[PDB]
């Protein structure tokens, strides 16, 4: 298992980097530094988590006392859904940017193929409750992105949540000038997602798996929902190998040739999710795991299913 996968621009990522998404502003900036002190290279940020000022504060910290060098880093953030506008992706890639402390971000994602008004609010609403859309093509949102290539902001410009039809889409644009880089997707035992892995790297797309754990901290979880962590067929597998069942659960993706973005701010588990290159899953075990899909998602978008670039309904 070597530690970085090839993209379609040139440059190498890192198959295990860290996520942030709720990780509290008062507990991300040690749990960043924590993580690069361990191994970590790759940290996965976004505008819509509230908390890249404070990421970014750690990965200065850590440039300043020459743990590492910028090369060396993989840093990753996302273009949120009110910034779908061309004339707005520059200014919120100069957001991020500001807020990480950056010259450059490694990688630069639409962060849903779903538009919406531009203003304040990220989920602006109608008086009726609906999420109000952007009239925004994604076909010009992804010019928009190329252009932050041709200036140099970003190394490398990707997508996530797109289902295959739209990553087609993309790549079917008149005039493509970059191809997606990256899909960044939901993927884990029980949201397995063969047909769109499969998509994407027949087209020499990297695919990034995120909730790779499932994310038992999401806001919306139910008491009577499945749960990764605690399924006695993944803690037998885990204790086969010696290791725990996060192990696994972070080992998994990696041998499907995914990248994989397991999130904490507690400073043993941010080790321990990087100790995952010192041992093997077997091709038995791989089919197990995938086995146990049920198409379960931890984010599924449920406030934009009647948006027209809504990703979910199609089979995949
Ligand atoms: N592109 C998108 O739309 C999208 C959507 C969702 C997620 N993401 C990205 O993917 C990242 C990962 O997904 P996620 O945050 O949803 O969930 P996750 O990585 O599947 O799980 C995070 C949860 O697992 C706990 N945890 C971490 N390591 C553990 C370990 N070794 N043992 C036991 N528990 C452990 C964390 O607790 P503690 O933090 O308290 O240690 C936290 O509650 C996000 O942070 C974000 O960067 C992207
Ligand atoms: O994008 C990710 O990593 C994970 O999803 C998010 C992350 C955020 F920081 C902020 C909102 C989301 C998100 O998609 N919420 C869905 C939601 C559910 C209930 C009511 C309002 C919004």
């Amino acid at each position: 298992m070597a530690s970085r996968i090839l993209l379609n621009n040139g440059a190498k990522m890192p198959i295990l980097g860290l996520g942030t998404w709720k990780s509290p502003p008062g507990q991300v900036t040690e749990a960043v530094k924590v993580a690069i002190d361990v191994g970590y290279r790759h940290i996965d940020c976004a505008h819509v988590y509230q908390n890249e000022n404070e990421v970014g504060v750690a990965i200065q910290e850590k440039l300043r006392e020459q743990v590492v060098k910028r090369e060396e880093l993989f840093i990753v953030s996302k273009l949120w859904c009110t910034y779908h506008e061309k004339g707005l992706v520059k200014g919120a890639c100069q957001k991020t940017l500001s807020d990480l402390k950056l010259d450059y971000l490694d990688l630069y994602l639409i962060h849903w193929p779903t538009g919406f008004k531009p203003g304040k609010e990220f989920f602006p609403l109608d008086e009726s409750g609906n999420v109000v859309p952007s009239d925004t093509n994604i076909l010009d949102t992804w010019a928009a992105m190329e252009e932050l290539v041709d200036e140099g902001l970003v190394k490398a410009i990707g997508i996530s949540n797109f289902n295959h039809l739209q990553v087609e889409m993309i790549l079917n644009k008149p005039g493509l000038k970059y191809k997606p880089a990256v899909n960044q997707i939901e993927c884990h035992p029980y949201l397995t997602q063969e047909k769109l892995i499969q998509y994407c790297q027949s087209k020499g797309i990297v695919v990034t798996a995120y909730s790779p754990l499932g994310s038992p901290d999401r806001p919306w979880a139910k008491p009577e929902d499945p749960s990764l962590l605690e399924d006695p067929r993944i803690k037998a597998i885990a204790a086969k190998h010696n290791k725990t069942t996060a192990q696994v659960l972070i080992r998994f993706p990696m041998q499907r040739n995914l990248v994989v973005i397991p999130k904490s701010v507690t400073p043993e588990r941010i080790a321990e999710n990087f100790k995952v290159f010192d041992f093997e899953l077997s091709s038995q075990d791989m089919t197990t795991l995938l086995s146990y899909n049920r198409n379960w998602r931890v984010c599924a978008l449920l406030s934009c299913t009647s948006h027209k670039d809504y990703p979910f309904h199609e089979e995949f």
